[PDB]
């Protein structure tokens, strides 16, 4: 990622984060479009396709605010998005997680690939009880200190612009996204799961630099709005 | 401080492997040689002996720590592996968690480089240890190659050939896409036309098995020609 690219991420407090994979009506994307987030993320597990991908980033594109992929796998990667951002699942004991499936994905586009807008994000799954703990292989069996030794790991070795904190599925352990953050300085600290309150949004971005608020999008859209609300 | 201490400005580093067998007339010989740094590759003791017969003279001296064992100090800096065509996370940043939760708090990070190690010798003892990917075509080497420079942007990028010596068009195909990133090339240099011919490709090269087999020949392998 570049200063320029990072100067503006560092900005952001709020992401709106959309699965491809399921269908989102046009009331409630316009809703999503127009609130105070400060970027939508498309995002999935396992059925992230070029077509639902196409079709998604197609309807946003109809907005001005702006428009990131985290990159799921090869097939649907592709250009228009304002940024990209890669996972290293770093507790993933698949290394198919870790680099494996960016390797193949810069074979095939590394000779036109713009990295000053690339993010790779020290990813941590943390919810057992996630379709992307199952999907990423990640191993859930994590204590505050795994977690601190992982923020060491991503901030002072690796120093990735972004360690991303993911409960997909259920709100997070407070304290242990605490913890995380007393490592972490020049990387940014993105936190998913569970928000869909102010309360909750508030609460987490006192910690994180970021909040990613995705599945109450599709529970409850008035819900997902008071998440702005930090 | 200055050059000395300089990574950047490296071109030569000898390596040696605590576990073998190296006269002190062939110490000094390595010591007091053109070279720009020693690295040491828990056989604690020899290693002991070692750093003390070193810091009698004025060069950098350098762990490469392999394992949580490895540990230890008295060192300038502190090089971590990471094999990235591991296909075992314990080599990506498995290990590397145990021994940060067990020493993360008594260490100073300045001191650490953090290694983007790239296995290409099948037939090597780290290659089987690390269960390593090294059906690599060029492609895969310069993917490689990019991922270090541009997504972990790590501070060095090392190509292991181990006991033999590589493929320079491998190398230098992978040296097209660093920038930031510093090259390390390590595999059989055995004599100044292979120092010389590797070192006009990666930014520093390190000789360490010539060392043990023919002291006369591994001391030639400071000839290098400028960068």
């Amino acid at each position: 990622a570049g200063a320029g690219a990072m100067y503006d991420i560092k900005k952001w407090r709020h992401i709106f984060k959309l699965d491809p994979a399921k269908h989102i009506s046009d009331d409630d994307l316009d809703a999503i479009c127009m609130s105070q987030t400060d970027a939508i993320m498309i995002g999935g597990t396992d059925d992230v396709t070029e077509d639902n991908v196409i079709h998604l980033m197609s309807k946003i594109r109809r907005y001005p605010l702006p428009l990131v992929l985290e990159i799921s796998n090869i097939e649907s990667v592709m250009p228009g998005f304002d940024f990209y951002f890669v996972p290293t699942v770093l507790n993933s004991t698949d290394v198919a997680f870790h680099n494996g499936t960016l390797l193949e994905a810069l074979k095939t586009y590394g000779h036109s690939i713009d990295f000053e807008e690339v993010i790779f994000e020290g990813y941590v799954v943390c919810n057992a009880d996630s379709k992307v703990a199952k999907h990423t292989k990640a191993n859930t069996d994590l204590t505050t200190e795994d977690l601190e030794a992982y923020a060491q790991m991503v901030n002072h070795m690796y120093r990735l612009p972004v360690m991303y904190i993911e409960y997909s599925g259920i709100y997070g352990d407070v304290s242990k996204v605490q913890a995380v953050s007393e490592h972490l300085t020049e990387t940014q600290l993105f936190y998913g799961g569970g928000i869909s309150s102010e309360q909750q949004a508030t609460e987490m971005a006192a910690i994180a630099d970021t909040i990613i608020v995705g599945d109450i999008i599709y529970k409850d859209i008035k819900k997902a709005l008071k998440t702005v609300k930090i």
